């Protein structure tokens, strides 16, 4: 397995995938390691396996329908997941804790939104549809571009929006449009 976790990019105290060569710190995988069971299969390879499972649910999908599926299990890993692959961005350390807004010439947001915020959200299943999820997290980059204006700061908020939207429609299969 590789010597450094697959989200942070750091050494430490790993946890090896048995199915596939990637390891992780404890609670940069999500959901975090559950350290009871061996064999261990990492999310990676859990969302494969669904998509092995399933070979059609890799045809082209509505946004629309995505949205209003309900967060059965194999939704909550998918979001899950999604969330993950953000992580995984350098840049969503700017996403990542609890915001405050004290800029001249700006006010900040009527709903404050965070990475670590929709993390403890999924962990507690505070989702009922993929749609909360998702406006969350399109919520967390609304906020920033709103706030910083013309800072050339903003970017970070379509930086990361951009790796947010494409793992979005790879992991729910939405259909290819130009
Ligand atoms: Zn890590
Ligand atoms: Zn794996």
């Amino acid at each position: 397995n590789s010597n450094i976790c697959e989200v942070c990019n750091k050494w430490g105290r790993l946890f090896c995938c048995d199915t596939c060569p990637r390891s992780f710190h404890e609670h940069c995988h999500i959901p975090s390691v559950e350290a009871n069971k061996n064999p261990w299969s990492c999310i990676f390879c859990r969302i494969k396996t669904i998509q092995e499972r399933c070979p059609e649910s890799q045809s082209g999908h509505q946004e629309s329908e995505v949205l209003m599926r309900q967060m059965l299990p194999e939704e909550q890993l998918k979001c899950e997941f999604l969330l993950l692959k953000v992580y995984c961005d350098s840049k969503s350390c700017f996403f990542a804790s609890e915001p405050y807004y004290n800029r001249e010439g700006s006010q900040g947001p009527q709903k404050p939104m965070w990475l670590n915020k929709v993390k403890t959200s999924l962990n507690e299943q505070m989702y009922t549809r993929v749609e909360g999820f998702v406006q969350d997290m399109r919520l967390i980059f609304h906020n920033h571009k709103e706030f910083y204006r013309e800072d050339k700061f903003t970017r970070l908020g379509i930086q990361v929006q951009d790796i947010f939207e494409k793992n979005f429609r790879n992991i729910f299969a939405i259909q290819e449009t130009s």
